[PDB]
């Protein structure tokens, strides 16, 4: 309510004066309560005006990023608009107007009518880091594709976009005959920025803590030979390291990390010693699963990027390699009907590359097509992200 | 401070509880306080989530508009996703995914496992009205222009855009040699949406309530042929109709509605019998004011669209047409420096068409340059909007 929002501000204010730390939980609660109140108080005209303001604050930030203006505002203190203008080599009038939008929305602050300064909300824009890279990737790589969606669906029909080709992204780029990866390989600066972005999203879903892997331990004791955990598209092997740290009775030396040649090579070169002890293998999971009869095959945050038919192709290569008692673990969001806001947002972005966040029913359908049955779903505490346990039907 | 904000929330909650928070000024003030809270508490991760969710929610709304889904969701009650999908001839899965994004953000409501319903936030999209037209103007006609701003300033220099040609909007449209008004006026559906959008956001741009025209009624008796009010760039004459409703002694047949050829012709189609009984007239106010000697020349929300020199040029043509007892009335947004929240948003948008929001002193400098004397400024008590009353100096 308005009053509980006021209570949370009074609390924050006292804890700052007392120099104590706002927890992530208290911050979330404060922001959540603000949102509840705005949703109760704002009329439709307020909702839509706030949305349009969002467009222009993002454009203003983008334009100042383009002009390298955030780099020139000092970390603390302030800089005269005229000095900014001289250092950019542009007109002080337009630079000041752009800054004023950000002052009116609390991104920047003025110190006297002549000078501008950062807030905590703009310091990430003053240099290279993952939030800024992620911000630029979303704005430059996705916003034009979102604008292109009505034209896309006019062209292809009102149909779920499910292919690796003719994605909304590739359509927007002008090369629908290419995959998104092929398009990005033609764009080295955009890829570089994306690589930094890519690291941030991976870090924010849990690798362990919500599923018991220790049942692999007795098999490792019975069999000296059977491969234990195969991580398909495991990247730099962070998941395998986390599992074997959590349960040291699972020898990482009997696990298998599969990815692209370039990623495996970087693991072999600068990967830590535990992961380098695992069996590393370059594969194409669209065409093959080379490890036969492993106890566990894991597919983490991969199926969300593909349509059903492509997921069933990946899955069936694994099922052909599975022994009768193998498990196939899919780590991915099992979205609700209806979904919560963060997976619902991710799903909307995934539609531009042919993927989606599936419901439990949708996962049942694709695993059954691959000859699997889901025997358990173990949810983490983060936005319906779950371990889906599958065995041969 | 967090504490003064908390106290403002607490006091507005009291007013609501007693039934004493009725007025538009009170609503606007509470909305402003909530925005101040947002700005004081949001951190980069919150701003990023809000940017992403804003763009995604906008594109979802745009697709459901384009597909005529909002029109098919009943005003109350609910409809099955499968019925919606069949009525728009679309795939139920992609339609559901997109509705689900709006369900997750409280724009739509899902009933059970498979039905969807309007909220007050989406009913504006279910049919033709000014708020919907305003939203479509912003999204269709300005968001793609926002994305073009980096390239525009790389093309023309980091300089305040002040010309009526080669605006950012005409640059994006691919017709730099047309003014933005000419571009809007050449396509019927764009023109018709523009006309309806000029009736939106009366909370910022009231059409009456702040200036009393009743002094015109007398002079209507002085003569039978003299034009009483000339509405320069008057769109579809909504403001003339508002004035004549409130001063029924001013006959609308003695008023002149002037706009571009394409706009004034559309008034034959959409205007009611009342406005179509006015003197409709195509003009180009960059070049001429063809009606000499009128009692009042009204220039409402025109000067905002142009730079200072072009505004002087426009006013000079009107001054030449004026008789010694004529008045020239400028009706427009009048803000402070820096601009308040809503005019700060508009100032940024107006930069893409060569315009800006202005302070009272900025309007005074333009009117002086055009050889006018201001005899009165009459502010709205609900919006930063005023009638500037002028005569020949
Ligand atoms: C330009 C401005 C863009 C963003 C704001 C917020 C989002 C809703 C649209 C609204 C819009 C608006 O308020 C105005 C506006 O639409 C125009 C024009 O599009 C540009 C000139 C044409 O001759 C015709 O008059 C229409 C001129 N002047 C304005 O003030
Ligand atoms: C979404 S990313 C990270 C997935 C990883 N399981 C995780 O949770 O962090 C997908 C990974 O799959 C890899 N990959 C993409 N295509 C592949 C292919 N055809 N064969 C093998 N690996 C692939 C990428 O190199 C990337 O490391
Ligand atoms: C921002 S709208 C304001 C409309 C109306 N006076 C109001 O306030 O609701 C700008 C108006 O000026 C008209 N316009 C633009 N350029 C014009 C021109 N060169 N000559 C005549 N009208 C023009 C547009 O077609 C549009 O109706």
């Amino acid at each position: 309510s308005l009053d509980t929002l006021a209570a949370k501000l009074i609390e924050k204010a006292k804890d700052l004066r007392a120099g104590n730390s706002t927890t992530p939980q208290q911050h979330e609660a404060l922001v959540g309560t603000l949102k509840q109140v705005q949703d109760a108080v704002y009329l439709p005209r307020d909702d839509l005006a706030a949305m349009q303001m969002g467009f222009v604050t993002a454009a203003a930030i983008r334009l100042l990023l383009h002009w390298k203006v955030f780099e020139k505002i000092p970390d603390t203190g302030s800089i005269r608009y005229e000095e900014l203008a001289t250092q950019v080599g542009g007109d002080v009038v337009i630079i000041t107007r752009i800054c004023w939008l950000l002052v009116a929305t609390g991104f920047l602050v003025q110190e006297g009518s002549d000078r501008v300064a950062h807030t905590a909300r703009t310091r990430p824009f003053a240099g290279v880091n993952p939030l800024r890279a992620w911000w630029l990737m979303g704005y430059d790589e996705y916003v034009p594709v979102l604008l292109a969606m009505p034209r896309y669906y006019d062209t292809y029909g009102i149909k779920e976009p499910t292919g690796r080709l003719h994605t909304i992204k590739a359509f927007t780029e002008g090369s629908p005959e290419l995959t998104v990866g092929e398009i990005m390989s033609r764009h080295p600066e955009r890829t570089a920025n994306m690589l930094i972005s890519m690291s941030a999203m991976a870090s924010q879903y849990p690798h362990t803590g919500f599923y018991d892997f220790s049942w692999v331990a007795p098999k490792a004791a019975e069999s000296a030979t059977r491969p234990l955990i195969v991580d398909i598209g495991g990247a730099k092997g962070w998941t395998l390291q986390a599992i074997c740290k959590e349960t040291p009775e699972i020898p990482i030396s009997r696990c298998v990390l599969q990815d692209l040649s370039g990623v495996i090579q970087m693991v072999q070169t600068v990967g830590d010693e535990d992961i380098r002890s695992a069996q590393l293998m370059a594969i194409d999971f669209h065409k093959e699963q080379p490890v036969q009869g492993a106890l566990v095959y894991m597919i983490r945050r991969i199926l969300r990027d593909f349509g059903d038919d492509e997921c069933v192709s990946i899955l069936q290569h694994v099922v052909a390699a599975m022994a009768p008692d193998s498990k196939l673990l899919i780590a991915d969001t099992v979205t609700g009907n209806p979904p919560s806001w963060f997976p619902a947002m991710l799903d909307f972005f995934l539609s531009t590359i042919g993927g989606k966040e599936r419901t439990e029913e949708e996962f049942r359908k694709i695993t059954a097509r691959a000859g699997l049955r889901i025997t358990g779903i173990h949810y983490s505490d983060k936005a319906e992200f779950a371990m889906i346990v599958c065995e041969k039907a």
